[PDB]
């Protein structure tokens, strides 16, 4: 049922927007098409845990079936909104790093008909549909603007993120755009405190945070919850969160994961390469230094050896139980004030704890 | 200017200062912000954010509320000028450009990565809700402020998918597909060109700026909206077409920056109307050579618009416009004579200008 509700406000998401054009801005049918192309293939596929967490969130806190009703479709446009936030963060992403698949098909710019720079604009066209169906959808809503400070502000925030993360192979000493340098190579900046800094701001706020933040919105339940335990949760579980992914961008295959791994190639800061180079030998430090960060198949293929011969996958079992014994404290510290926050918490956590994706 | 730039050190202290006490931020990216902020934002005329200023003053014709409408519209001004630098980052990575006002386009700075200037404009845009936000909280204009700054923010994006698009058959549009420049150029048509400019260009430099002063002086209703929309489309038509002129016909010195419309094979103003009227021979020539980064391909195309007495065109063009334009502004006149006026300085700042 929360699915089939999300789905059917996809539906009229879409069509406001689609029919919007057609009678306001002078669109052709093929664009019209070309568009809806482009919406579906952008946010449909992934599993929705954002915008299904909205609605988790929202049903939980609110508790006459006109007002469930009117909480629970307002959930799913907020939900649409981080989904297409997302779209819009992942199509610009995979021109960023360079990647080739996305979901098991091409990249939105990997595909055959579309440009680079129609791709670029593309992402922009998404967020901008987050503007238009909040204010479709929310005009009347005195939440009006507290949502839209608090969306925005996260929105900021992964683009900060995105920030730290694209200037992460650079020694930030040497940082200075009327200059140019090449990739780091002491990489003494892939370090553990660098590496938390990009992943709670490129991924947590957005994840974690900005779900359960509307949810509380919508259902008029925000004050409610301690919001520093609650920031606390999203944080952990967001850098968590992202070390799967990390992982995953190496060790999952592509038949499972959806998408060919690029961290390597790109010379990314990844929870790998800072893991392995706090603990692995010298020798070890040294091959990897002499092979990563290029896309050389038998390069890459040397840094994955690298990473198996450490035995990561070992350190994340390890991280992982860490995690959870944490979030297991601040879940139990939330459910002293607010056991149906924390309840809906408890849920977000079951879908990231152990996920395969 | 005087009072628009202190807006700017404000604005920009505000932002800079929450980024190292909230974002975790080091002196170093703080540094690489504060100069993405000023080579971005600074070093064009400031058109749209001044407009913003003059018609908020205009239209409250209190000294403490002249005070607060003033500093009100500076932050508008900036918004708009934050949203075009946005624009700007993107569009130059888009159309493959090398320089603007002068300088190497952000995204070929030396010690810019594509990747990271692509982003870089992302946080242009999230700048312009942040002063929204950080100025702005406590008004009641704000909803309506914020629903029509996206909205041509959203319609800016629209007319960029046009003008990108606008080379390439549309019925054989496809994501799934994939398809060569035009060889016919049946669609770089008077029609097709008048589309992506409007969306493009017109709403965001010409009837946004003039919105936005409305609303700060809370005047808004008080003006022909009809009226005021058709000046806007027009005057915002007319600047575009002289963008594309000057791509071709002006001087880098003088432009700021170097022509890419004839290289990324364009649906120009030039494009469009040479085609038009050029003769058979001509056309045949034009098509064998647009849409290359070939020098000599190049050179050939600006031969073939300067044969075709392109400029000539353009000066009858201008004339029609200028005579719908005084038409528009004397109807204006009527119901909203000091709204009129600062829609004749706007038009002052675009008539026949150099740039
Ligand atoms: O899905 P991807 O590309 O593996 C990723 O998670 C996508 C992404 C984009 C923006 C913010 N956070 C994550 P990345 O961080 O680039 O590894
Ligand atoms: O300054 P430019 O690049 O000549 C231009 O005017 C910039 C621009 C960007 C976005 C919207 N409108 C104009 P373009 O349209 O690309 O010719
Ligand atoms: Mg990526
Ligand atoms: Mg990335
Ligand atoms: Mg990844
Ligand atoms: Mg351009
Ligand atoms: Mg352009
Ligand atoms: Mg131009």
């Amino acid at each position: 049922m929360p699915m089939q509700m999300f789905m059917q406000v996809y539906d009229e998401i879409q069509m406001f927007l689609l029919e919007e054009l057609e009678l306001k801005f002078d669109m052709d049918p093929n664009r019209v098409r070309y568009l809806r192309k482009m919406m579906d293939t952008t946010c449909l596929g992934g599993k929705y845990n954002r915008g299904l967490t909205v609605i988790d969130v929202a049903e939980s806190l609110l508790s006459d079936g006109a007002r469930r009703k009117r909480v629970l479709h307002d959930a799913c446009v907020c939900g649409w909104m981080i989904e297409f936030l997302q779209a819009h963060y992942l199509v610009e992403d995979d021109i960023m790093d360079n990647s080739v698949t996305r979901r098991g098909k091409p990249c939105w710019y990997r595909h055959p008909d579309v440009t680079v720079q129609c791709a670029i604009n593309d992402g922009l066209l998404l967020k901008s549909w987050t503007h238009m169906m909040a204010m479709h959808f929310f005009a009347d809503r005195p939440f009006l603007q507290d949502l839209l400070c608090r969306f925005n502000r996260v929105d900021y925030t992964t683009a900060v993120g995105q920030l730290y993360d694209v200037t992460s192979m650079f020694d930030s000493n040497k940082l200075d755009p009327d200059v140019s340098q090449p990739t780091t190579t002491d990489f003494a900046e892939f370090t553990l405190s660098n590496y938390k800094r990009i992943v709670k701001y490129k991924t947590a706020y957005y994840t974690y945070l900005l779900p359960l933040v509307m949810g509380l919105i919508v259902s008029e339940a925000l004050p409610t919850v301690d919001m520093g335990v609650t920031e606390e949760l999203a944080m952990l579980m967001g850098e968590y969160f992202q070390v799967q992914d990390d992982v995953m961008d190496c060790f999952t295959p592509p038949e499972r994961l959806g998408k060919v791994g690029t961290d390597i190639q790109d010379a990314k800061c990844s929870w790998l390469a800072v893991t392995f180079l706090a603990k692995a030998s010298s020798a070890q430090v040294a091959e990897f230094k002499a092979n990563y960060g290029s896309g050389d198949s038998e390069k890459v293929a040397t840094v994955r050896r690298l990473y198996e011969e450490a035995d990561l996958q070992g350190d994340y079992v390890a991280y992982e139980a860490a995690v959870a014994e944490q979030v297991k404290e601040l879940i139990e510290k939330l459910r002293l004030c607010s056991p149906g926050f924390a309840a809906s918490v408890e849920t977000l956590w079951g879908k990231t704890y152990k996920r395969q994706k």
